[PDB]
C-alpha cells in the first residue's frame, strides 16, 4: 500500500488553496472539493494514479470512526470560551437538544414519505441525524469576521457541538440497529445502557480531569513534564472510552476538554497555548484529508447513479431544512424571553441562516457508503449529504453576508469612528515630529525619503425651554458616562482590577448609556454581589456542627485503606489464596482493636465516634471509616466555592467607588449650571454611600474570606510594584540582562505560588491591629507605652460615641464594627482599623464631627494627655510628631492638588505616589525664610498663615501655592505653629 | 501485543524522576536504569509482567535504527546556537574529526591485544565506533548551571554533534561489513559510496531548505501552513535520505537543521518556538523510552555471563579513553594556538572532563546485540557499554562539579556584587515605600500584614608619586569602560543598535578592560568593518562586466519545453518515439520563429544572438538559461555584501556615539588637568579616525550605503510609531482590539521591509535638494531656490572657502568628503550637509576653513539672493523661522547635555525633548518675559538679556537657571536677540 504521495499532494493543495483563496468571502473547502473532483475524473481514466490513491481513497470504517471524529470534537471543545459558554448554559442546551430532536424526526418522516425508494424507519432516522449536524468553526470565523457580537459566537458554537455530539450518539444507535441486526434490545438493557452513556462517561471524564489539574498543581519549573502528562491523560481517557461503550468516549474527552480548558491557574501560559497551537493542526490535517477523499470517493462512483429526480430532490431537502431549523426559534423565542433568557429579532434572524453543515456529516457518509456494501443505499446518502453540503456552505455564507450588510450589525458607532479619528490624526503627527527630527542628524542625511516616507504611512481602517435644558441633561449624562468608562480601563491597565469584574462594569456602563435618561444604578451590583446568600452557605451551616500523638490517626487511616484489599478478596491457587485472606482479616481485625484500645488508653471519655468504633470492634463495612478524612476536604473545597464569589463582588464595589470618586472630581469644570450639578453630585454620594454601607455589613457578616482577598490583593500589588522596579531598572542599563530575567523568574514563582494560598485566614487578635498602625511602625518603646495604657471600649448598636462642640478628649481606634461619621453635608462610613481624631488631638481643636454606631462596636481609646506627654518626652528625628503631621497632611493635601490639576491622565494611584515621594519640611532650620526652586514641583500649606517681602500676600489654609511666589516668610505665632508639605523631583 | 502500559509507565517515571530528582547534581537517567532493572528482575521472576514487557523490550533493530537516532539527532541540531557555532567552525572541526578518528583506532587497537575474546579487526573497529558517542544536551545543560562561558558550550556542543554524527556512519559501514558478509568491497564503488555519502547528501539537504525557505518567505498572516510545510519538508527530506543510502539521512537532516535555525526573518517567531518545543518533547520521550529499554534487556541476559575478569576490564577501558581524550586535546592545543585559534588551561582541563556518553551508545549497543542473534558478542557488548555509561554519567558530573568549584570559572566578580546589592537595596526600599503608602488607604486596612510582608520578600541570590597617579589611572579607566558599557546597553535599549554590533561592542570593552592600561582602540574595529574587501567583490567585478519584452519571458518558457523532448532523448514505444520526434521538430520551429522576430525586432545580431544562431544552425538548451542565471547571482551577491556593510556601519555609529556620551560625562568627575588633556586627546582622535573611515567606506560604494540609511530610518519611525501606539492604548482612550490590530498592521509594514530590495541605486542632485529640512516641500521656495542654485566642482587638494572673510554664502555638499578645520575645531562633513547658515543668517565673518579631501560636487547659493528671498516673504511659517530654529537647537543640544548629564539622559532623549518645544519671537511680548512653571528649559541663542529687580547682563549663548524670573531687553540694530523656550505636555 502507498500513501506518502496523497497525504504529501494533499497537505501541499491545502497550503495552496488556504493562501490563494483569502479575500474570497467562500471558504477553500469548495476548492478543496473540486480538487479532489479532478483527481477522482483523473483516476477513473489513468490507471497508475488509480493505483496510487486506491489505498486511501477506499479505507477502513473503523479508523475513520475511531480516529478522525474524537479528534475533531475534542479540537471544537478546545477552541470555547468556557465562562461565556457557561453564562447561557441552560438556553442553549434546551435550545440544541429540543431542536436536533424534532429537526431529526420531521426530516425522518420527510424522507419515509416522499423520495420513492421505500425506505424504513431506521434508515430515515440515519438519514435525517448525518445532516442535523451543524459546523462550530466556520460559523464563529466568519461571525467574528463582521459583526462583533461575542454572546451570539459563543450560543452558536455550544448549539453547535452540543448538536454534533447528540448527533453522532443517535447515529451510532440507530447505525447499530439497522447494519448488525442480531443484537437484542429489551427495554431493561437498552435503558441501562442510555443511563449508563448519559452519566457514566461525563463523570469519568470529570473525575480524571480533576486528578490531573491536582497532580499539575504542584508541578513548578517545569513546562515539559505537563505537556506530556495532559496528552498521556487525554490519550488514557479516550482509550477507556473506546473498550468501554463507543459512543461514549466523544463525550468523556469533550468534558475533559472543557475542564482543561476552564482551568487557567495550575497550567502556564506556554503550555496553553502550545496545546491550543497543537490540537489546531491535528484538526486542520483531519479536516483536510477528509475532504479530498469525499471528492474522490463522490466522483468516482457516487455520481453514476443518480437520475433527474435524483437532482429535483435534494433542492426540496434543502428548503425543508432550512424551514424547520427557521421554525424551531421562531417556536421558542417566546419561551426563551418569558423564562429570562430571550433573544432579539436580528439574533433569531441572523441565527436561522447561521447553519453550516461540516466534515462530520461527511464522515459518517462514508461510514454508512462503506457498510452499505454493494448496494444503493450508500451511493444515495453520500451524494444527498454531499450536494447539501456543497449547497449550503457558499449559498448560507453570501446569504449571511448580505444579511449582515443590510443589517445593523455591520455599522459603526460614532464614539467608536471619532477616537479613529483622533488615533489616527496623533499617530500622523508623531510620525510628522519623528522625520523632522530625524532629518537632522549628520549620519542619516543620504537615505531616500521618499521612499522613507511612502512605505510607512499608517492609514485608517474605518471609511427656560425643555428641549434645551433637556440637551443639557443628555450631553452630561453621555460625558459622565464616558468618563466613568475611561476609568474603568485605566484601573484594569495597572493591574488593580480583575477581568471578570472590569468586563461586568463596562457591560453595566454600557446598558445605562443605551437607555435614555437611565444613570448607572446600584441595585444591580447589589445583586452581582448577594450571591454569597445562596444554598452553600448552608451546607457551609451543616458541615460545620457535623464535624497522645496526630501520627495515629494518620496510621489508622493508612490502616483502612488496608482494610480495604481484604474487601476485594472477599469480593472474589484458589486455596492458598483463601488461606491468605483469613489470615488478613484477623491481622486487621487485632490492629483495630489495638487502635481502640490506645485510644480508651489517650482518653477514657466515651463519644459518638467512640461508640461507633466500639460498635465496629463488636461486629468483628470500612467506608463508614473515611469520613473523618472526607470532612475538612469538603470543608476546604465549599471554602473556596464561596471565596471566589466574594473576590468577586469585592473587586465590582471597590472599582465602581473609586470610578465614581474620580469621575465626581472631573466634572466641576465641565459645566457651569448649578441645577445639573446639584444633582449629578446628589445622585453620585447617594450611591456611593450606599454602596460602601453594603460592602461593610458584607466584610462584617463573615470575616475570614474577607481578610484572606485583602492580603492576597495586597501581595499582589506588592509584587506588581516589584516587576515594574525591576523592569525600569534593566531598561536603564544599570544591570545585565540575564539577572533581571532571574529575578523576573523569582517574581513569577512568588506569584504562582501565591495564587495556591490558602483561604479563610482567621482574623488577627486586636493587639496585632494595635501593632499595625501605621505611624507606629515597630517603635519598641512606643507600642510598649501605647500597650500599657490603651482602654479598651464596648458600645453597642445605636448609641454615640462622640460628639462635636466638645474638647479633644483623645483619639480612638476603630476595632470592632461599622461606625457612622455625621456632621458638617459630610457624611461616611469608618470600618476596623480606621484611626478617628487624628487632627482633633494634633492642632488642639474642638469636635468638628459626630459618631453613631450601625452595629456593636469595639473600640481603642487613649487619653489625649498621655499622648502629650509622650509627644513632648520623644525628640528623636523620626518622632511620633512628624509621622503623625505627614500622614495627616498627605490625607488632607490628596484631594486639592487632585482637583486643581485634575487633567487628562492623573488617577488616584499616581498622585498617591507623587505624594508619597517627597516630604515634610520644618521652619527651624530654614529661619522661617523659603524660596521656591525648580527642583521641588508642588507646595501645599496646611494651617498657619504665611507671608512675603516682595509681595507681602496673607496666604489662607489649607491651600497649595502656585509658582507665581518667590519667598515665603512666617510669624511667631504661640495658637499655631504653621506647616509645609514640599515635593521634590527624582 | 501489548505495549501502552510499558509506554504509559515509561511517562510516568520519566515525569516523576524528573520532578523529585532536580537539586541532586546527577542526572535523572542513573534513577530511569535502576527502575528499568527493578522492572527486569521482577518481569523474570513474575511470568505475568514478562509477558507484559516483551512486546517491547526485544523490538526490531530497524523500527530502533530508524527513528530512535534521527530525532535525536535532530534535536541535538535544533537546539545549537548556529553563529556561535560557525564561529569557531575549522577548530571545532578538524578537532572533532581527528580525536575521533584517533580515539576509536586506538581503542580498537587496545581491545584486539587486550581482553581474551580472540576478536576480529571489524569487531574492534565497531566496539571503538560504538562509545566515541558523546551527550550534547548533558554538557551544556551543567555548563549554563553554573556560569561558564558561551565559547566553551558552544564548542563542546559542537563538538559533540560532529562526533555522534561521524560516528553513526563508520559503525554503520562497519557492521555492514561484518554481519552481512556478502557485499562486495572493490576499490572504485566504495570509494564511490564514500564520496556520495560525503558530498551528496548534505547538498540535497541543503536544496531543500533553500526552496522551503523561499516558499516561506511568501506567506504573510498564517501561522499554521508554515508549521505543516516545515514538518513535511522535513519528512520528506528524511525519507529521501532513507531509501537513498539509509546512512546519509541523517547528515541531510543535521543541515536542514542548521540551515532552518539559522534564518530567523521569514519565520515568524512564534513558529520557531512551537516547533523548539515539539521537537524538545519528542527526543524527551525518545530518550525515557531507550534508557528504561536498555535497563530491561542488561538486566534481564546481559548479567548472566560476565565474570570477575569482565568486571576487572571495564575500569582499564574507561582509564584508557579518559587518557586518549585528553592526549588528544593536549597534543592539538598549541597547534591550534599557533594558527590563530588557541585555547587555554582552564578550558582544556574543564574539555578533558566534559565527555559524557549519553544515548546513541546504548541503541547502536541494542542494534549490535539483536543483530549478534544467540551469541556472546552482542552480551559483551552491550555490558560494556552500560558499565561505561554508568560509571561516566556520576563520576564525571561529580569530577566537573568540584573542578569548577575549585578553579576560577565558579566567581564572581566584584562589580557583578556590587551591582546585585544595589538591586536588591533598591528592590527593598520601593517595596517598604509601596508598603507603607498601601497601608494608608481605608478600603484595604484589614489584610494580615505579617503574610503580606513576610510572602513578598526579595533576597540576593549571590552570597607626584607614581602610586597615587597609577591608582587614580587605574580607577577613571574602569569608569570611563562602564560608562562606555552602560552607553552602549542604553542605546541597545532603545532599538537603535543591532544585537551582533553590540555583543562585538561590549566584548572589544571586556577585552580592552582586562588588559592593564589598554584603552578601547579602534584597528580592531577597523578590521571589523574592512571586510569589504574579499574575493566577492571580484566576483562581482567579473559578473557586472559578464552582464515586447514578453517575448524574452516566452523564449525562456520555450527552453523549458524544449527540456521535454532532451527527457525523452536520455529515455507504445513506437508511439513514444514518434511523439518525441514530434516535439523535436515543432521545437526547433517555435524556436526559429523566436529568432526571426528579434531579428525583425533588431536587424544587427546581437552578441548572445551570433551564438543563438549557431544553435539554431544545430538543430544543448543550458546555454540558453545563463541569461535568467545571472541576475540572480547579481541579486545573491548584492545581499551577500549587503549584510556586512550594514553589521559595519552599525558597529561605527553606536561606537561614534557612545564615545561622544562618555566624553560628555567625565567632565564632572574628576579635577586633574593632564589627565583630562589626556583622555580628551585620546577620545578625539579615536572619534576623528572613526568617522573619515565610514566616510570613506560610504563614499567607495554608494547604492548599498543608502539602502542601509533607508533601512534604519524606516525601522526607527515604524518603532516610534508603534511606541506612540502602546502609550495611546495604556491611557485607555481606546479599545484593546483596535490597537491590536494597528499592532498588526506595523507588524505587517516590518515584516514586509525585512524584505526590501537591496542597492537602492543613488538619488540625483535635485532631490537632495527637495530634502532639505528647512525647504520643506515649499513650491514657491523651492522653484525659486532651484531657479538660482549654482552647481560647482572642486578637485581634490584645493581649499573651497577660508576664514576671515564676509559671509559669500551657503553651501551645500552633494558629493565629496569635505574637512572643516578651525579654532581645535576639527571634523568631516558629507553629502547632504549645509555649510554657513550661521554666517548668512548672523552676518557674521566666516570662523571655518574648509578643505577637499577628494573630488567634490556643492552648490552655491549667493547671499543676496537669499536675503532677498528672506525679506521678501513674511508669512507665519517663514524660511528665517525655520532657519534660527534648526541652528538654535543645534547649538543648543550640547549646553542642555553637558549642564545636566544625571545618570540617565542621553542623546535621542535630549533631542525629543528640544524637539518637542518651540522658539518664542519678543514682538508680541513687548520685549517682557516671565517665567511661568510649564516651560522646563530656556536658552538665549545671542544678544544681551536685562532685568529689572537684579539688573544682571548675560552673556551668550547661555541657558539661564531659575534665579531670575522677568526678562528685558533693549533695541539693537546689531543684532536681533532670540530664545528658545520648552514647554511641558
Ligand atoms: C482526543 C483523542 C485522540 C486519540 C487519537 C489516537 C488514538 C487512538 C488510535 C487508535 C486507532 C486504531 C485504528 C484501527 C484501524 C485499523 O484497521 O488498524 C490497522 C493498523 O492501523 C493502525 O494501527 C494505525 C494507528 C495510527 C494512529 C495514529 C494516531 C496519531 C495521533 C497522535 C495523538 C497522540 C496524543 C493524543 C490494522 O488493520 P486491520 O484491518 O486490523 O488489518
Amino acid at each position: 500500500p502507498k500513501v506518502i504521495v496523497f497525504i504529501s499532494g494533499s497537505c501541499l493543495f491545502g497550503a495552496i488553496s488556504r493562501s490563494l483563496f483569502k479575500k474570497l468571502p467562500i471558504p477553500y473547502t469548495v476548492v478543496l472539493l473540486i480538487l479532489g473532483a479532478i483527481l477522482g475524473v483523473v483516476a477513473s481514466n489513468v490507471p497508475l494514479v488509480e493505483e496510487h490513491t486506491r489505498d486511501v481513497a477506499h479505507m477502513d470504517p473503523h479508523v475513520l470512526l475511531q480516529i478522525f471524529l474524537p479528534v475533531l470534537i475534542f479540537e471544537s471543545a478546545f477552541a470555547m470560551d468556557v465562562h461565556t459558554f457557561m453564562r447561557s448554559f441552560s438556553q442553549v442546551c434546551i435550545l440544541a437538544l429540543f431542536g436536533l430532536v424534532v429537526a431529526s424526526v420531521l426530516t425522518a418522516v420527510l424522507a419515509m414519505n416522499l423520495f420513492n425508494y421505500n425506505w424504513n424507519f431506521s434508515e430515515a432516522m440515519m438519514f435525517g441525524a448525518i445532516m442535523s449536524a451543524t459546523d462550530p468553526v466556520a460559523v464563529v470565523a466568519l461571525l467574528k469576521d463582521l459583526g462583533a457580537s461575542k454572546q451570539l459566537g459563543t450560543i452558536i458554537e455550544g448549539e453547535s457541538l452540543l448538536n454534533d455530539g447528540c448527533a453522532i450518539v443517535i447515529f451510532n444507535v440507530f447505525m447499530k440497529m439497522v447494519f448488525f441486526p442480531q443484537l437484542t434490545s429489551t427495554v431493561g438493557q437498552n435503558v441501562l445502557y442510555f443511563l449508563q452513556v448519559a452519566v457514566a462517561g461525563p463523570l469519568w471524564g470529570y473525575a480524571v480531569a480533576k486528578v490531573t489539574v491536582f497532580f499539575l498543581s504542584h508541578i513548578f519549573n517545569d513546562a515539559l513534564v505537563e505537556i506530556t502528562i495532559t496528552l498521556a491523560a487525554t490519550y488514557l481517557t479516550y482509550y477507556i472510552g473506546d473498550i468501554w461503550l463507543e459512543v461514549s468516549g466523544v463525550l468523556a474527552v469533550v468534558v475533559l476538554g472543557l475542564i482543561v480548558n476552564a482551568e487557567k491557574t495550575s497550567i502556564s501560559p506556554e503550555v496553553e497555548v502550545f496545546l491550543h497551537r497543537f490540537w489546531e493542526m491535528l484538526a486542520y490535517l483531519a479536516n483536510t484529508l477528509i475532504f479530498m477523499m469525499v471528492g474522490v470517493v463522490v466522483t468516482q462512483k457516487a455520481l453514476v447513479a443518480v437520475d433527474k429526480m435524483d437532482w429535483f430532490y435534494l433542492i426540496i431537502l434543502y428548503l425543508a431544512i432550512t424551514i424547520i431549523r427557521g421554525m424551531v426559534i421562531s417556536l421558542f423565542s417566546p419561551i426563551l424571553s418569558r423564562i429570562g433568557y430571550g433573544l432579539t429579532w436580528r439574533n433569531a434572524v441572523i441565527m436561522t441562516w447561521g447553519g453550516l453543515r461540516g466534515a462530520v456529516g461527511l464522515a459518517l457518509a462514508l461510514v454508512v457508503e462503506n457498510l452499505a456494501g454493494n448496494d444503493v443505499i450508500g451511493s444515495k446518502f453520500l451524494f444527498h449529504t454531499a450536494g447539501i453540503v456543497v449547497l449550503t456552505l457558499v449559498i448560507n455564507a453570501t446569504t449571511i453576508q448580505t444579511l449582515l450588510r443590510i443589517l445593523g450589525m455591520s455599522d459603526i458607532s460614532i464614539p467608536k469612528r471619532l477616537a479613529m479619528a483622533g488615533a489616527v490624526r496623533r499617530i500622523h503627527e508623531g510620525q510628522n515630529r519623528t522625520l523632522n527630527m530625524l532629518k537632522s542628524d549628520r549620519f542619516l542625511a543620504d537615505a531616500d525619503w521618499d521612499i522613507a516616507t511612502a512605505a510607512c504611512e499608517i492609514s485608517d481602517p474605518y471609511s427656560p425651554s425643555p428641549r434645551e435644558f433637556a440637551d443639557m441633561m443628555e450631553e452630561a449624562r453621555l460625558r459622565m458616562l464616558k468618563a466613568e468608562k475611561i476609568s474603568y480601563w485605566k484601573q484594569f491597565e495597572h493591574g488593580m482590577l480583575a477581568r471578570e469584574a472590569l468586563r461586568l462594569l463596562v457591560q453595566h456602563a454600557e446598558v445605562a448609556a443605551d437607555e435614555k435618561d437611565q444613570f448607572i444604578l446600584v441595585d444591580d451590583l447589589k445583586k452581582s454581589w448577594q450571591i454569597k446568600g445562596i444554598y452553600p452557605w448552608l451546607k457551609r451551616k451543616l458541615e460545620d456542627l457535623i464535624s497522645h500523638h496526630m501520627a495515629f490517626e494518620v496510621t489508622i487511616n493508612i490502616a483502612i485503606v488496608l482494610n480495604i484489599v481484604p474487601i476485594i478478596m472477599e469480593f472474589v491457587k484458589i486455596e492458598d489464596a483463601l488461606r491468605i485472606s483469613n489470615y488478613v482479616f484477623f491481622v486487621i481485625y487485632a490492629i483495630e482493636a489495638i487502635v481502640k484500645i490506645l485510644g480508651l488508653g489517650r482518653h477514657y471519655i466515651v463519644s459518638h465516634w467512640n461508640k461507633f468504633d466500639a460498635f465496629i470492634l463488636v461486629v468483628a463495612l470500612r467506608m463508614l471509616r473515611l469520613t473523618k478524612a472526607l470532612i475538612p476536604k469538603l470543608i476546604l473545597v465549599v471554602n473556596g466555592k464561596i471565596n471566589n464569589q466574594l473576590s468577586l463582588g469585592y473587586d465590582v464595589g471597590k472599582g465602581y467607588i473609586i470610578g465614581e470618586e474620580e469621575v465626581g472630581k472631573i466634572i466641576d469644570r465641565m459645566v457651569d449650571n448649578k441645577k445639573i450639578l446639584r444633582e449629578l453630585k446628589h445622585i453620585s454620594e447617594t450611591g456611593r454611600l450606599q454602596v460602601v454601607k453594603e460592602l461593610g455589613l458584607l466584610q462584617r457578616e463573615h470575616p475570614g474570606i474577607a481578610v484572606s482577598v485583602k492580603t492576597r490583593q495586597a501581595i499582589r500589588t506588592i509584587l506588581n510594584h516589584s516587576r515594574e522596579t525591576i523592569h525600569e531598572l534593566q531598561g536603564a542599563g544599570l544591570l545585565d540582562e540575564m539577572e533581571a530575567h532571574k529575578l523576573e523568574l523569582t517574581v513569577e514563582i512568588k506569584m504562582k505560588r501565591l495564587m495556591n494560598a490558602p483561604s479563610s485566614i482567621p482574623p488577627p487578635p486586636p493587639e496585632n491591629l494595635l501593632k499595625n498602625v501605621s505611624w507606629l511602625a515597630g517603635d519598641m518603646k512606643l507600642i510598649d507605652f501605647i500597650k500599657a495604657r490603651a482602654s479598651l471600649l464596648h458600645f453597642d448598636y445605636g448609641e454615640v460615641i462622640v460628639r462635636e462642640g466638645d474638647e479633644s478628649d483623645g483619639l480612638f481606634l476603630i476595632v470592632s464594627g461599622l461606625v457612622k461619621l455625621y456632621g458638617k453635608v459630610f457624611e461616611d462610613y469608618l470600618t476596623v482599623g480606621n484611626v478617628i481624631g487624628e487632627m482633633g488631638v494634633l492642632t488642639k481643636k474642638p469636635r468638628n464631627a459626630t459618631v453613631t454606631c450601625e452595629t456593636t462596636v469595639q473600640v481603642y481609646f487613649i487619653t489625649a494627655e498621655d499622648m502629650n506627654i509622650a509627644i513632648d518626652t520623644f525628640t528623636l528625628y523620626p518622632s511620633l510628631e512628624y509621622r503623625l503631621w505627614r500622614v495627616v497632611a498627605i490625607r488632607i493635601a490628596t484631594p486639592l492638588i487632585m482637583e486643581q490639576m485634575a487633567f487628562q491622565g492623573w488617577t488616584q494611584e499616581k498622585v498617591k505616589l507623587h505624594l508619597e515621594r517627597g516630604y515634610l519640611v520644618d521652619l527651624a532650620e530654614s529661619h522661617f525664610q523659603f524660596n521656591i526652586d525648580a527642583t521641588l514641583e508642588d507646595v501645599i500649606l496646611i494651617n498657619g498663615t504665611a507671608y512675603n517681602a516682595h509681595t507681602r500676600e496673607e496666604i489662607r489654609s489649607p491651600c497649595l501655592i502656585s509658582r507665581t511666589v518667590h519667598k515665603l516668610t512666617f510669624q511667631y505665632t504661640a495658637t499655631e505653629e504653621p506647616r509645609l508639605f514640599v515635593v521634590r523631583n527624582a
